[PDB]
């Protein structure tokens, strides 16, 4: 009973959240992660600021509204050599990673480790945050509030 959280720097309080390393978070999960991890979805403009801080991935993901990737380089296997934040149009399915976004984290960039889910509930679960060199940290709980993500 374990979920690996891959998590990444934080961009003007904003941060990519991935479970288990593979699309596997629903609308509604993505909003209870990001509520775990004392945040909230984040909004274009707030995605936007991120993006002119450096941030960039590779991964769609949840904000409020919309499905993107941040971009900054031009890369054909990311968001097809796109700049800036790429929404996701069509897709026919539902789960992705999420974005996060945590408004006392610093304005810029914030490349040290996340260790804690300071607002995760009681639960049976091992939730594990995977860092991107690797540092991990371990609870028991839950964040899930939908019987459906369960
Ligand atoms: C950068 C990203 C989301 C890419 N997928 C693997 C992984 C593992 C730990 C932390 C971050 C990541």
């Amino acid at each position: 009973n374990q979920i690996d959280l891959n998590v990444t720097c934080r961009y003007a309080g904003v941060f990519h959240v991935e479970k288990n390393g593979r699309y596997s978070i629903s609308r509604t999960e993505a909003a209870d992660l990001c509520q775990a991890f004392n945040s909230t979805l984040p909004t274009m403009d707030q995605m936007k600021l991120a993006l002119s801080k450096g941030f960039e991935t590779c991964r769609y993901g949840f904000i409020e509204g919309n499905v993107v990737i941040p971009r900054i380089h031009p890369n054909a296997i990311c968001a097809a050599n796109h700049t800036g934040v790429y929404i996701l149009v069509t897709s026919n399915t539902s789960h992705y990673d999420t974005y996060c976004f945590n408004a006392s984290a610093p304005p810029e960039e914030d490349c040290t480790s996340v260790t804690d889910l300071p607002n995760s509930f009681d639960g049976p679960v091992t939730i594990t945050i995977v860092n991107r060199d690797g540092t991990r940290y371990s609870k028991k709980g839950e964040y899930r509030t939908h019987q459906e993500d369960i």
